[PDB]
């Protein structure tokens, strides 16, 4: 039970960090795919 | 002097308008200009 309640709480905690939407300084990798896949190619 | 005075106010005024940025559907072809100089050219 104890370990179960911890995993469950950890999962919700981890989705609360993704919603605040940190726009990272390495998105570039996938920025680049805009001007490759979607326009030039 | 009448028409010097008239001319200058209008020339001042037009620059008063430009501060207020806008442009409707003309801006489309100058994005294509971006498209040509950033990618293909």
């Amino acid at each position: 039970v104890k370990h179960t309640a911890k995993a469950e709480n950890m999962i919700q905690l981890q989705f609360r960090m993704e919603q605040m939407v940190f726009c990272q300084d390495q998105i570039y990798s996938v920025v680049l795919k805009k001007v490759r896949e979607e326009i030039f190619n």
